[PDB]
């Protein structure tokens, strides 16, 4: 019974780390869409600008040829008349330049929008095929741990034998949210780079779809120290209890899923608080910092799972523990660093 009671529980963290590696590729996917949804946008603010030179370019020919509109007289009327013909020469080569300026900007933004239209709906699906895992995943690990309840009840049995109103509950969840985290400047600093970044947590692209207005563009994600760590860990702990939410989080706090954080969104929460942009992918925070040995993490580190950090992600929060979000079901905790499944390296940000 020792043995099968452990190797469920071993299983139990196989079908976990694979329900992980599942989200976390939807995160992935939902990182690539943002950014390019933002190339895309930035392509068309391009066409805009040429369609605006184009037209100064335009009235500036149209100015001209209405200017193009005894013999000592004809003489300088005849140079008024090359004045104007120069002008108007000009005008035309400045026109054919902005003309060529407009094509080539135009089919740059006609091609990368089409790109985040593509990655769009891609991740939409992908986002089905993973649901569909997960929740396969989820009822298989709820019956596993059924069995790991039973089996440490029978053990125990041997061992005698021996011897609109989500308005006002969105009001409620801002408040609970905001005094729990009480830092300031840490806050802060988070909360700039939230505005620096596009939601992680839906797929609408939040950008102009006709050539037409100017926002804001969201930046571009993919590819002392004892103080930074405290307020970074701080951060974390004061997040404790906080529900899961798969794909939620930003640096100000937990959000709406697809109110909680999902690993890789409560990573980046914490390190935003000392200007730390994360990305919300365990796969691109692992490309982030310096890695460093496991044998030698130390408070601050970041621990991941999977081949190549494609599973999870944690904070080492030093003395042999980490805080993390690990599952369903789960509010984030503070659990004993784990060895199995570990990814080859940690990283080390701060």
């Amino acid at each position: 019974l020792a043995g099968s009671l452990s190797s469920t529980d071993a299983e139990i963290n196989r079908v976990e780390l694979e329900m992980g590696a599942l989200r976390e590729e939807v995160n992935k996917s939902l990182v690539d869409l943002h950014d390019a949804q933002a190339i895309a946008e930035q392509a068309r603010q391009d066409a805009l600008a040429a369609k605006k030179d184009l037209d100064d370019s335009q009235a500036q020919i149209e100015a001209a040829q209405e200017r193009l509109d005894r013999q000592t007289y004809l003489r300088t009327s005849a140079e008024k008349q090359q004045a104007a013909v120069e002008e108007l020469d000009r005008l035309r080569t400045e026109n054919a330049n902005k003309e060529s300026v407009l094509r080539q900007a135009r089919i740059v933004a006609e091609q990368r929008e089409a790109e985040a239209v593509e990655k769009q709906v891609q991740t939409e699906a992908a986002i089905a095929a993973n649901s569909e895992q997960l929740n396969v995943l989820t009822n298989n690990r709820s019956t596993l741990v059924a069995q790991r309840d039973g089996a440490e009840r029978n053990l125990a049995i041997a061992r005698a034998q021996a011897d609109x109103x989500x308005x006002x509950x969105x009001x409620x969840x801002x408040x609970x949210x905001x005094x729990x985290x009480x830092t300031a400047a840490s806050i802060a600093a988070a909360a700039l780079i939230a505005a620096s970044q596009s939601s992680h947590a839906t797929t609408q692209n939040p950008y102009p779809t006709d050539e037409d207005a100017d926002p804001t563009d969201i930046a571009d994600i993919q590819g002392d120290r004892s103080a930074q760590i405290e307020t970074v860990i701080a951060r974390a702990m004061s997040q404790l209890g906080v529900q899961y939410a798969w794909g939620g989080g930003n640096a100000n706090g937990p959000t709406l899923g697809i109110v909680g954080f999902d690993c890789s969104g409560l990573t980046l929460y914490a390190f935003a608080g000392v200007g730390i942009s994360l990305p919300h992918y365990t796969g691109y925070q692992y490309q982030h910092g310096t890695k460093v040995s496991p044998s030698e993490m130390q408070r601050g580190d970041l621990i991941f799972y999977g081949p190549g950090a494609s599973q999870h992600v944690a904070i080492y929060l030093g003395d042999g523990q980490m805080i993390e979000a690990p599952n369903s079901g789960s509010v984030v905790k503070i659990s004993p660093v784990r060895w199995s499944g570990m990814t080859e390296s940690v990283v080390r940000l701060i």
